C-alpha cells in the first residue's frame, strides 16, 4: 500500500470554459486545470483501484488500502477548507465529484475498516456532504448535471453510514433530476451545451443511475419515480451515439463525434433495467467502462453488484 498523498482542505482550481454556453474550451486552461486538481483526480483514481482489486477476491489488502487512504485525508480535512471561485466553479464541481468517488470507495471496501476507521472516514463524508449540500442553497447556482451528481457522493455517504436523512437528501436530487426531463427526454440545461449536447446527457444520465441503483441497497426503489422519464433520456443518449441527428437538431450544433466512454458506463447498470435493452448493445459494445467518480469498475460492478461480498 503505498503511502497516500496530502489532502489539503482547499481546492483552487480554475475553469477553462470560454463561452456562455460552456462548450468552447481553452486548451491552455484546461491543461492548468488537470495540473491543479491534479491531486484530486489522483486520489480518487487510487481508492477506485484499490476498491475495484479487494473486489476481485482474495485481496483483502487492496480493500485495506483504500481504507488506508481515506482515513488519511478524512484526517487531515481534505477538501473541507476554502473553495476558489475563479472563471467559474470548477472547485465545487470538483469537491463534489471527489466526494462521491472517495464516498464509493468506502461504501465497497467498509467491511474492512477498523472502528477507528469508521469514526474517521465517516465523519469526514458527513461533512462532505453538508458542505457540497450548502452550495446549491444559493439559487443562482444553476442545478444542471453537477448537482445531479452531487448526489452521488451523498447518496453512496448515506447508504454506507445508514443515515436516512441523508438518504432522504439524494432522493430529492435524484427525483429533481428527473423531474427536470421533459417529455420528448429532453434535460433543457444539456440542450443548451450545442456540441456537447449529447455528451452532456450522457453525463446527467449518470449519476441518476448509479443513485438509483444504490437505493437499491437500501430496499428502495427509486427506478419507479415518474417511471418512464428516466428511459426517455437514457434511450435519447443511446440513439445520439447511434444517430446524432435529433441532437443536432434540438441543440442546433452538429454534435462533436465521440464514443461512449468512462462515466458512459451507467449503461452497463441500466441495461439490466430497462424495458428495451437492446438499444444499448451499441454503448455496451464500447466498454469496459471504468469511472473512479461512480466508484471505478462499471462493467464489472453491474454483474457483481456494488459491494463485493465479505470474506
Amino acid at each position: 500500500c503505498p503511502a497516500p498523498p496530502p489532502g489539503s482542505p482547499d481546492i483552487r482550481a480554475i475553469g477553462y470554459y470560454t463561452d456562455a454556453a460552456r462548450s468552447v474550451i481553452d486548451p491552455r486552461l484546461k491543461t492548468q486545470n488537470d495540473a491543479a486538481v491534479k491531486p484530486l483526480n489522483a486520489f480518487a483514481a487510487h481508492v477506485a483501484k484499490f476498491a475495484d482489486a479487494y473486489a476481485k477476491g482474495a485481496d483483502e489488502a487492496a480493500g485495506r488500502c483504500a481504507l488506508t487512504w481515506l482515513d488519511a485525508w478524512a484526517r487531515s480535512g481534505a477538501m473541507l477548507g476554502r473553495m476558489a471561485h475563479v472563471n467559474n466553479d470548477q472547485s465545487d464541481y470538483m469537491r463534489q465529484w471527489t466526494h462521491g468517488a472517495a464516498a464509493m470507495a468506502y461504501l465497497r471496501t467498509q467491511a474492512l475498516a477498523s472502528e477507528q476507521q469508521r469514526t474517521d472516514i465517516e465523519t469526514w463524508l458527513k461533512r462532505l456532504s453538508a458542505a457540497n449540500l450548502a452550495y446549491w442553497d444559493n439559487p443562482k447556482h444553476k442545478r444542471n448535471l453537477h448537482y445531479y451528481w452531487t448526489g452521488v457522493g451523498i447518496m453512496a455517504t448515506a447508504v454506507a453510514t445508514r443515515d436516512d436523512t441523508l438518504l432522504n437528501t439524494a432522493q430529492g436530487i435524484y427525483r429533481a433530476g428527473i423531474d427536470a426531463i421533459e417529455p420528448d427526454g429532453r434535460l433543457p440545461m444539456e440542450m443548451a451545451r450545442k456540441r456537447l449536447a449529447l455528451h452532456y446527457h450522457d453525463y446527467a444520465t449518470a449519476p441518476l443511475v448509479l443513485m438509483a441503483e444504490m437505493a437499491r441497497l437500501q430496499g428502495e426503489d427509486w427506478y419507479t419515480y415518474r417511471q418512464g422519464a428516466l428511459e426517455r433520456l437514457a434511450a435519447r443518449v443511446a440513439d445520439g451515439y447511434r444517430d446524432p441527428s435529433w441532437f443536432n437538431t434540438q441543440s442546433g450544433a452538429v454534435q462533436e463525434t465521440a464514443t461512449p466512454k468512462a462515466s458512459s458506463g451507467w449503461v452497463e447498470f441500466y441495461r439490466l433495467r430497462s424495458p428495451d435493452p437492446m438499444r444499448f448493445d451499441a454503448m455496451h459494445a464500447a466498454g469496459p467502462f471504468q469511472d473512479p467518480r461512480m466508484g471505478g469498475n462499471l462493467t464489472l460492478m453491474a454483474q457483481e453488484g456494488i459491494v463485493p461480498l465479505p470474506q
